[PDB]
Order: C-alpha cells, then structure tokens, then sequence
C-alpha cells in the first residue's frame, strides 16, 4: 500500500522546544520508538531501494496498573520517493510478538519464524529463499509527540542518534499539498525555523552524521 505523508525538519533545538511548547493543547500522545534495521553485508535490500525495519515503541503514558509488553512492528518500505517536503513509499507493516523481535536482532535468521507475510512477502519480491545471510545494521531512538492539530494528525519527531539529535515534523495525509501549505503558514507565522526533509531518518542514520 502506499503511504504518503508530510516531512519537514525543524532546524534547531530551540525551534523544537518552540514548537512542542505551542502544541501542547493539541497533545494527544507521546511514543518511545526504538527502530533497528536489517539487510545483508553487500546492502542488497538498500541497493533495491528497500529498507527493513523492526520497530519497538511504548506509549510514554502507558497504564502503571496494567502493564503491557512494548510493541514491536515489522516493516518493509520500497519505492521510496522524498521531494520538497512529501514522502510517498509502497509500505507493508504487522505486529509480532515483543521477545521474537529481540531474537531477530541478535540472530535475524530467526525472521523466518515468525511466519509473517511481511517478511514472506521480502524473500518472494527480493529473491531469498531466507534471512541466513542477513544482519541487524544496528539503529536509533526516537521521541514522537503526537497531536490532533486542525483536522490532522501532527508528528513531531526528537531523533537521537549517536552523532547528535535531529528534529522534524512529519503528518501522514492524502492532501499532502494542502496540509504542507497549512503546517508552513503555521510555522511561519510563529517563526518556527524549518525546511524540507531531503533524507530519511534510516538514511541519516547511515550517513553518520547531521544533514
Ligand atoms: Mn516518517
């Protein structure tokens, strides 16, 4: 399925805090995201403009009285395009269980387990018969304040990788053009510097550095 959505990069910490201040009415939760990647040690997934991810996350205010474990999503984005500021992907995603997915880090051959049509879904259109060869590239953290904001769902994001944090604004939306217009008239009104995102967060990952 396709998935577009809205990506800016707020373009400091002040900017940031700035922002996070202003929508504070407009709360509606806050997501703690740890995203780990997998592909093999010649990048043939990455050369296929494919990126593998297992994601775990916990809702920040998550029940005391009931405890739940983290949550962890698998998912493959292909076809990936990112131009002034919309990133639209071809993107498959599925739930599994919490302790699998922390096997899977430490030995991804054990993707195959799972029986996931996710995971089926990459040895079919990639060509692996299993996950032998593959390793876990390692990942980020990442803070995702999440608002109902004028119609849409705003997701501003505090990614704090090794090399510093970086810090974007992102919505999921069929009216990208619309609701970009709508962010940055926002923005601009209250002199919240931004840009477009030209990389994605795995790719500045990779790079090893701020972009
Ligand atoms: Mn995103």
């Amino acid at each position: 399925a396709m998935e577009v959505e809205v990506k800016l990069r707020l373009l400091t910490a002040a900017a940031h805090l700035r922002l996070t201040t202003l929508l504070t009415p407009y709360h509606l939760k806050t997501l703690h995201q740890r995203n780990t990647f997998f592909d093999t040690p010649k990048n043939d997934l990455s050369l296929r403009r494919a990126v593998l991810r297992l994601r775990f996350l916990q809702n920040a205010a998550v029940s005391a009285a009931s405890p739940s474990p983290p949550r962890c999503i698998v998912s493959l984005k292909a076809k990936p395009t990112l131009a002034n500021g919309i990133s639209r992907v071809e993107e498959d995603e599925e739930e599994i269980e919490y302790w699998i997915g922390k096997e899977c880090v430490e030995s991804p051959a054990k993707l195959s387990d799972i029986g996931s049509r996710v995971l089926k879904r990459v040895k079919e259109e990639y060509g692996f018969n299993d996950f032998l060869g593959f390793v876990c590239l390692g990942g980020f953290e990442n803070v995702r304040n999440v608002y109902e904001w004028r119609g849409v769902k705003l997701e501003v994001d505090e990614t704090k990788y090794d090399f510093g944090n970086c810090y974007e604004i992102e919505c999921e939306t069929e009216e990208p053009e619309r609701v970009k217009t709508m962010i940055e008239e926002f923005l601009t009104e209250e002199k919240i510097e931004f840009s477009n995102s030209d990389m994605t967060k795995f790719a500045v990952f990779r790079s090893g550095k701020l972009p």
